[PDB]
């Protein structure tokens, strides 16, 4: 039953690395749903639109990463359902930048809960993974997230069309 | 509440597409799925790793001309969940070959009830999207997938081992 | 005594790198007996050879490397005898290649067994590099080797001579 | 209070980064002050001047890649004075350069601190960063003082001019 | 005692290059203050930043010169300490500007007075250094920064954030 | 039993090959150690550890050389322990030298006894072989080391380390 290659990898592990690609995927979806918001005739901000369909791209990227990840400790890969979005219509730029910084975080959070469990059971190379190809990317989004959630309010955004208009000018686009 | 771009888009129609979204989504969840199982170390065909990941791919880009379609008709997206693949082991390059084939049939079918819905609402855009984009990559998939199963068959697949891997080097790779 | 450049740098680690050198110079022996079983003109597959050869070169690199770090830290080398490969004759390439994954995963838990001790003595910069040049590289040395060794096993090697030729040939080749 | 993006950053962590960012500007300032002393016309070692003005711009840069840090944590930079150096003459070239050698070790011995701290405090974003950015540089800086002293040392600097005068050439132009 | 190559080189004059370096260090570590101000993530501004960073380098390079032009001369380099910035929050675009253009015509009233003095002690060769490679630096950066402080006034800034935006954009940017 | 390659091979010579191949090993393993001398703080001689790191690369090349050769004439590989070199500090650049010399006169000793052993098998083949590839890259290679160590002495070493330096820039830099 054991994998040929596996070595030092715990079943918890292998069981919080399922549940993060998950959570990836997930990301990626509410990303795809944001996107396509922006696309609607009603509201319209193409680099809005842009912005949120290249984060979905990247995190189906981070999802693929792991997949691989699982399969080269030996563990192996048990996709689950992909949950809806929260919501349909993300209310304005400066509400859909919000949410993401949400996701972000919790996405983040997730990572330190996984890089946590893979101190405690000494596996440095999955540890050394998060480290590498995660924990230094969800900070840099996370703080982009939070510069442009800044900006849209100083703004004054979402009340003043204008400011999301020139945001999605000169920032995004 | 209609949109002001909105003409000749019945409900109906609405509804299908956003049903035909989530079944594109679903086909490039299986997809991501099979590539990885044929990524795993005691399976080893990176080359039906490859076919499959690019069918995903390919599927994503499907759902997303899709919603892409909605907005430009002005109907509303509603996404909803991605299940799961039905299986997590997909037993063999043949097995995965023939679940692959029986899936494009599926799309393929509901393409077909779409274009007919289209055709009894009098929505010509629709029909001649559906038949521009999706029906001829349907069955060129379909007609593909049919060559490679006749292939790994008479090869001796599944049960030549040596057969799914000369398939993988000499058609897939 | 002390270097002038040593700093956090445990007589322990100093002695456990001076071990890994020695691991890691016996690995480029093994390999080079491998290579050199191949290219008998009884066994004749050259791919094997070059393969075998190319992972003898490496494992050499990957010492040079330990000695530089020992060099940096200010710890002083200490060579032993490296000890004859446990084989002359190594069978078949199906055979090498699980001789060859047995040894890279003896090879990975030393380097995780050395990382432990790194880590019980607070040595960052340690532990960092063996995360950053050597855990992953194992990894990666595992999975492929799995790999192969599947890839053998389902062409029917080694048994099956034609197995091995068409393996050399294609994967290898 | 708390930045939006602040997530696992421990206060002390933000303390210990604001102290470092503090000790590589004064080890900018003390190469500064190394720099301009073998710029006298008493001194005249033009190759010491450059070596030491690069290692002091080298620092300014790892000082700003520290407030980089501080701000993508959601920590607030506090700027303290920066001392003057403990010299005003530094006597001559391996004088100098064995200050240099003590002056990275204690800089080492700070970011070896504050590694434990992030340990301790579960931040692995934070280890990851002293890590790959600051460890590893500092060990080869210290090993390149290592050998300039050791060969300035066996050339006979400080008495011989002559050591001094061909070490700027050789080894430093 | 005396350098060998000095010649017309008052001990005052010495002591007030010593006091000019100081200076700009402490110019330069303004400008530090503010740029990193600007890269908070709820202030996000990032061409403030880059504007306030390149003149933080650019106030380093004054130093420089300044020392050089001291061992050229024959007198002494003394470092004293770089004395931390009046402020750690900037709190504008708007009030950070004014506070360079502060910062800036106190630089040029010290350069005034080292002209002065060069003056009364015969100095022409530091005379033109000073008019050289100074004052008009000097009038030049303060009459940019007079035109900033008007376009952000009469853009509205700092109460209007879309002021300090558009201007971050197509001034700055 | 015998090789169907194999003609006019003696196995006396056969015996002879796998201990040249041994001890072209242990030249190697010996170089290695000299170089990573050089490359301790404490003796910090570039060029010295960059020439011996060569020298040992070039052994293993021979080495190898020698095992294709045994492949080829139908003879089989039986590889040995490499004994650990006599030391592991060596000293200076001059008794590094000099044991460098006297190990490839080692060398070369054991290359003319197996000529002469090749020539009363009447083996031209091997004569051959032995005379084109190896006789005279060993007589070079003493010819070089004897230069270098007259050289060194000349200079003044080992006890001028002024002597070795320069040599380490000027010759073997
Ligand atoms: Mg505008
Ligand atoms: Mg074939
Ligand atoms: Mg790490
Ligand atoms: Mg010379
Ligand atoms: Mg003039
Ligand atoms: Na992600
Ligand atoms: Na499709
Ligand atoms: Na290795
Ligand atoms: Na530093
Ligand atoms: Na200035
Ligand atoms: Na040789």
């Amino acid at each position: 039953s054991t994998s040929q290659v596996r070595q030092n990898y715990h079943q918890d592990s292998e069981a919080a690395i399922n549940r993060q690609i998950n959570l990836e995927l997930y990301a990626s979806y509410v990303y795809l749903s944001m996107s396509y918001y922006f696309d609607r005739d009603d509201v319209a901000l193409k680099n809005f639109a842009k912005y949120f369909l290249h984060q979905s791209h990247e995190e189906r990227e981070h999802a693929e990463k792991l997949m691989k990840l699982q399969n080269q400790r030996g563990g192996r890969i048990f996709l689950q359902d992909i949950q809806k979005p929260d919501c349909d219509d993300w209310e304005s730029g400066l509400n859909a930048m919000e949410c993401a910084l949400h996701l972000e975080k919790n996405v983040n959070q997730s990572l330190l809960e996984l890089h946590k469990l893979a101190t405690d059971k000494n596996d440095p190379h999955l540890c050394d993974f998060i480290e590498t190809h995660y924990l230094n990317e969800q900070v840099k989004a996370i703080k982009e997230l939070g510069d442009h959630v800044t900006n849209l309010r100083k703004m004054g955004a979402p009340e003043s069309g204008l400011a999301e208009y020139l945001f999605d000018k000169h920032t995004l686009g």
